[PDB]
């Protein structure tokens, strides 16, 4: 049943993260904030993802002060973030109290909509954060990270989507970080999900392999409720389809977003000038990258792998590494090649090729996947390698966060003391700084000392 | 609905891609080492000539355009070669005499041209007629062209009419050509549906990515039954150019439209062009993403760029909105001529003048006069009366095909060229008529090149 399609703009988060290393500063945002807020977007994505790490590591911005500045700039349009479930914006699984504290504080500082994902689509890692988002009156969007494999099919996707609907989520996001979701695969998967699961659907696709404009359009024809787009001047390549373009397309159809091309083009003009300033951080790809089309290796993965193959010399072994990825991926139970898992498969595959021996040196990360430390892989991992890193302990088959003790009081302890010992002034809400240290440790301490 | 079948693909990497993306500078020496791989793909055709390449060859690259073609045909024996040809204007600056048109086409074919996408900026079929007819006579493929536009006098029946007019000439296929990137996906669905149902010819789509619509437009056109699309090898695709070849191939793989093209083979060619495109960074434009200004009111990017140059040179630039408000009014008063090169700069320039002077048509340009006089051909709708009558004398407007009034040029050009060539110690080609064509089309620029070849 055809109805108005809702739009979330990613310009203030994933566009810049994807386009120029997450370097967009808050003072480049605020002058165009009132105009963004008057558009009628379903939500504006403007936090989480790599913006926390960028804020504290490169920009000299407090991520929480940024949030409050945006929310004051933009009273009408709900703010969206991307949050990696039990990992939050950090490097490891955290205790439940850390998760709960983070959502509260994010909502207090002005956050509305929460897109909560897990790289393996193990719904258990999403549960606590979704729970707390719902508990904080906020809007919970549970996520499926799209992938392709011998063990992912319509039946598997529907049952994950169902588990999330069962958790009470407010909507479900379908996210294709690599841009590998084809238009006709999108048509089928969305249609199917709209037949089986009683939830609003919201699609996120990258333009990196050139599929994303066609994909969003085929998902809209199959009935997707919402899509993510970027402002025209901040779209394309590594990022996302243009807003105006998909706005123009749906005009005078039943899907008509009702967005104003003229009011949108003004914002695009603003960002065209802003984007020029950041030219030093732009990747080198022009058009789209067909390499990704060949074997579903995401472009960010190929980059990271080639670098490692540079810093060992022997870049001529690239083709062997490429044939190694599928082998290593199967052995680790067909985990999606999605951040930060893709780097685990890539590093290990590079090691398997360089060292001339399959699994001679096994990384801390490959081991942890096998031992169940990240959750349930889509298909059971290889037993011959698992037992070899267990020798002979048991596998973790529970939600890893069941095994980790409460952190917030012991952490709150360390932070207030060290801050005083180091003569560091903490925020008006000290807990926010405690959270920064939880997630980024020394990087967070260096930021707080310099704030 | 049209029957579902394999979509044909034309790759424009050797012509329109780099014309669009780096000032038409791609050299032959960068084309030939990938040529055998391109020929093994199974493209329906490879667009590798015409447009601005002839000019670029002689004006910037020190290449003989005829010789490029021969090298390309040599290197790519199994794939039909394709060119863009502006009807009576050939690749030149004015309407030429029929004997020149006939001579060019015969020479294009004997050098190795197989497919001729023949067009006219106004969609006046009489300007396309001689070239199409000459193409047919040579046993080559004649693709007549509709140049897409949006106007109060343009609609489905009107596009049907033009396509029908071309069908009656016996064209082998009909191209739909969106140079500006303004053809929306659903308008394309509607238009392609109507043409496939009402006119009995193969349809071939060309759309530019400039405004972000082309990927979606090509897909919706395919669903509506279009027979062929133009794409560009991925590393040579996007922004000012065209949808990516591999992206479309992957999208169609295992569907009823399955092109049957090998993605791994295509990617190899793309990895090649990625490096090559690096070398031409100097000539790249500044646009990143899509151009949403095109979407506001259908002003092509090139047209705006050119109007803003004129305004800044004047000055001023703060009269831009007024000039933008002026275009719609001028275009009507000029019979809703498509905003397509070279007719867009006719509208743009006249409009800039009207605003800068402070009086509308205080000054009428040589080109606006020509449009009012019927010297270019028939406008989609009657021009403004009596702006037309202000220009003639008043005489009566020209209502015929312009090439009816031009005297035969080839005998008097062949002699002129041959005598100037010997007196200036300039060695001509094995088939000297090709140089005579080079000079016919480009005058001084041609002479300059022949003198230094
Ligand atoms: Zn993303
Ligand atoms: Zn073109």
């Amino acid at each position: 049943a055809i109805k108005r399609v809702g739009v979330t703009d990613v310009v203030l988060r994933d566009a810049h993260q994807s386009l120029f290393a997450t370097r967009l500063r808050i003072d480049d945002m605020l002058p165009i904030a009132q105009q963004l807020d008057q558009i009628g977007y379903w939500s504006l994505e403007c936090w989480g993802g790599a913006t926390f790490d960028s804020c504290i590591r490169f920009l000299g911005e407090d991520p929480w002060q940024r949030l409050r500045l945006l929310k004051q700039a933009m009273p009408n349009t709900p703010l969206q973030m991307l949050l990696r479930g039990q990992n939050l914006l950090g490097y490891r699984h955290y205790a439940d109290d850390v998760v709960d504290t983070f959502v509260e504080r994010a909502v207090k500082n002005g956050m509305d909509v929460f897109r909560v994902f897990d790289a393996m689509n193990d719904v258990r890692n999403m549960q606590q954060a979704l729970q707390a988002v719902k508990k904080m009156g906020a809007h919970a969007q549970g996520t499926l990270c799209y992938t392709t494999s011998p063990v992912h099919n319509l039946q598997t996707w529907v049952d994950v989507a169902q588990q999330l609907a069962e958790l009470g989520v407010d909507s479900i996001a379908l996210k294709d970080m690599a841009g590998i979701l084809t238009p006709y695969a999108a048509e089928e998967l969305v249609s199917t999900l709209k037949k089986q699961v009683d939830v609003e659907l919201h699609l996120h696709c990258h333009s990196t392999a050139g599929l994303a404009d066609m994909t969003l359009l085929k998902a809209i024809e199959a009935g997707v409720d919402r899509v993510d787009t970027a402002i025209s001047s901040m779209s394309g390549t590594y990022g996302h389809p243009a807003t105006e373009s998909l706005v123009a397309t749906l005009q005078g159809t039943g899907y008509d977003t009702g967005l104003d091309i003229a009011k949108l083009e003004q914002i695009a003009a603003y960002f065209r000038d802003v984007r020029k300033k950041y030219h030093a951080f732009e990747g080198m790809m022009k058009g789209s990258d067909a390499r990704i089309l060949v074997a579903q290796v995401p472009g960010g993965m190929l980059t990271n792998m080639e670098s490692q193959l540079k810093q060992q010399n022997a870049l001529d072994k690239l083709d062997l590494v490429l044939e190694e990825i599928p082998r290593v991926r199967e052995e680790l139970g067909f985990l999606p090649l999605v951040t930060p898992t893709s780097q685990i498969v890539g590093t290990q595959a590079v090691i398997n090729v360089v060292l001339g021996e399959r699994y001679k040196t096994i990384t801390k990360e490959t081991s942890g996947v096998l031992k169940g430390e990240y959750g349930k892989t889509p298909a059971p991992v290889n037993t011959e390698l698992q037992a070899r890193v267990l020798a002979g302990a048991e596998a973790i088959t529970c939600r890893p966060a069941d095994l980790i003790a409460a952190e917030m009081p012991t952490l709150q302890d360390r932070v207030l003391q060290q801050a005083k010992e180091q003569h560091i002034t903490l925020a008006e809400n000290a807990i926010d700084d405690v959270l920064t240290i939880a997630l980024f440790d020394q990087v967070g301490w260096k930021f707080l000392a310099n704030r």
